């Protein structure tokens, strides 16, 4: 944005937001498996209480 | 495609396409996740039965 004007750098900037949006997409999905694993363990150790 | 001829369109109908494509594979994936927790929600109904 200090380089390049609007009609150039949306280009530029819809590279960056397709690959962090993928990014972070990513972190998300992983954390919502990770979650789902974290409650079956949760739901262990509650009847193992 | 009412607006814009084969060359032009296909740009712009695999932006669409790329987005729609990526928020199905998004539902998809979450679905997915919450599949698996039905079921583990499931068999656990089922112990109880």
């Amino acid at each position: 944005l200090s380089r390049l004007d609007k009609v150039e750098a949306e280009v530029q900037i819809d590279r960056l937001i397709t690959g962090r949006l993928q990014s972070l997409q990513t972190y998300v999905t992983q954390q919502l498996i990770r979650a789902a694993e974290i409650r079956a363990s949760a739901n262990l150790a509650a009847t193992k209480m």
